[PDB]
């Protein structure tokens, strides 16, 4: 047992939370745009999402920068890590807000989109790809401190490109997926399989955010301007 480890384990979880409102914690609201059938595009709920993801990537960043050892990285890694991963934190943290009786997701403001809105949002043909992926997260019951430290795993990753420090990065990796077992195994043990196969969402995710960048390239076509600035640095 280490205290060392469980101090990790409570600062990221506290992170996470303090990042990012849980569902139960909203008060959901709807909206009755383009709500029954899918179009190419609602530029109505592409502003309030794009707004939302914009809010939601500079939480990201936050959550971060409380990450134990992440701003004794250079800023150059830090932004180099950033960009390489905050789609993916971004897609695991909605399809965390998927609601399967209403077959909705919730935004941090709580407004909730059901599938065909996210469709007219811009999701597009990546709509019901994302949402079966929220379907096959659920099974896995993962709790907060869990999502954090996935997320947290996936920031802290020394293959990225172009990092100065891909060791330090390395190293830094390591307690926290140490961290994620432990928690795991503690939290559920008649569950083994747990972090094995919470580790191998996350090449899920970095498919789902490879398809999502894809489509934000046709997306733009269908945009009177140019997407959010941060959303365009994390697409570059
Ligand atoms: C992946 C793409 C990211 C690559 C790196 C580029 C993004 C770097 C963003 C850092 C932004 C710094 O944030 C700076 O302005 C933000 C908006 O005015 C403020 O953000 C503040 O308001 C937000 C509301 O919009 C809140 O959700 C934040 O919790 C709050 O801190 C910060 O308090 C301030 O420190
Ligand atoms: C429409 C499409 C496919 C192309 C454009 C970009 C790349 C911006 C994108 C980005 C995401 C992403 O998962 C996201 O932003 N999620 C997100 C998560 C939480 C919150 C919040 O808590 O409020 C808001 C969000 F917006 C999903 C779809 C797309």
């Amino acid at each position: 047992l280490s205290p060392q480890l469980e101090e990790l384990i409570t600062k990221v979880s506290k992170a996470h939370q303090e990042t990012f409102p849980s569902l139960c914690q909203l008060g959901k609201y709807t909206t009755n745009s383009s709500a029954d059938h899918r179009v190419q595009l609602d530029l109505g709920l592409w502003d309030k999402f794009s707004e939302l993801a914009t809010k939601c990537i500079i939480k990201i960043v936050e959550f971060a920068k409380r990450l134990p050892g992440f701003t004794g990285l250079s800023i150059a890694d830090q932004i180099t890590l950033l960009k390489a991963a905050c789609l993916d934190i971004l897609m695991l943290r909605i399809c965390t807000r998927y609601t399967p009786e209403q077959d909705t997701m919730t935004f941090s403001d709580g407004l909730t989109l059901n599938r065909t809105q996210m469709h007219n949002a811009g999701f597009g043909p990546l709509t019901d790809l994302v949402f079966a992926f929220a379907g096959q997260l659920l099974p896995l019951e993962m709790d907060d401190t869990e999502t954090g430290l996935l997320s947290a795993i996936c920031l802290i990753c020394g293959d990225r490109m172009d990092l100065e420090e891909p060791e330090k990065v390395d190293k830094l990796q390591e307690p926290l997926l140490e961290a994620l077992r432990l928690y795991a195994r503690r939290r559920r043990p008649s569950q083994p399989y747990m972090f094995p196969r919470m580790l191998m969402k996350i090449t899920d995710l970095r498919g789902i955010s490879t398809k999502g960048a894809e489509r934000a390239i046709t997306l733009k076509m269908e945009i009177p301007g140019p997407m959010p600035p941060l959303i365009r640095e994390m697409l570059e």
